[PDB]
């Protein structure tokens, strides 16, 4: 048994009842669907590609819809705690458990991402990916920040939590604040 959260009545994966997610790691070089960078033009500013933010799966990025810019959770922050365990085959235990806070800043789009991001309902309704999680969270990877937390696709449990002072300065630049 390498996942910890085991799944509940309604096949939601839970760790002593906190509810968990799945993790991923990503590099692209895109703005990305919260705006983060230039208004027109496809590029990011470097905070976006340094930092500790995420695109998590469509339906938490979009509270329900389908919007993929200026999704309703742009710039919220999630605390994530890894439990120790993984799905085999795609991923690893971490070397500690210490909970990191991620920015919203992307998207993880059903469409080409089906095992981890396609969930076709928002957290709460009892929809869960492919491995039994209710959300997922694709992690920037750009600067290699991923790497330097020893994270290889851990399971976490996972928390909306209120963003950090320099987090919440830098979504003031996107596009999408106060959209
Ligand atoms: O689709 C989500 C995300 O997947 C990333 O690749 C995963 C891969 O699915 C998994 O089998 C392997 O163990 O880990 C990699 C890295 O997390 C991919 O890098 C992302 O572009 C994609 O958005
Ligand atoms: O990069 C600006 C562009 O972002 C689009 O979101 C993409 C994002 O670029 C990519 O990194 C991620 O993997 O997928 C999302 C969703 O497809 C956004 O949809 C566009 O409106 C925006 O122009």
């Amino acid at each position: 048994r390498a996942q910890l959260c085991q799944p509940d009545a309604h096949g939601v994966r839970r760790f002593n009842g906190r509810p968990c997610a799945s993790t991923t790691r990503y590099v692209d070089g895109h703005k990305g669907a919260c705006g983060c960078g230039q208004k027109g033009s496809d590029t990011p500013f470097p905070w976006n590609l340094q930092k500790h933010v995420t695109a998590p799966s469509e339906r938490y990025f979009d509270d329900g819809g389908s919007n993929l810019w200026c999704g309703k959770n742009c710039g919220k922050c999630v605390r994530l705690t890894p439990t120790g365990g993984f799905v085999p085959g795609k991923g690893g235990a971490p070397p500690n458990h210490n909970p990191v806070v991620f920015m919203v800043t992307n998207a993880c789009p059903i469409n080409g991402n089906e095992e981890w991001c396609g969930i076709s309902g928002k957290p709460g309704t009892n929809h869960v990916n492919s491995h039994g999680y209710e959300v997922h969270f694709d992690l920037q990877d750009q600067v290699g920040q991923v790497e330097a937390l020893h994270w290889d696709n851990p399971e976490v449990t996972w928390e909306e939590v209120p963003c950090p002072g320099d987090l919440q300065a830098n979504y003031q630049q996107c596009e999408c604040h106060n959209s």
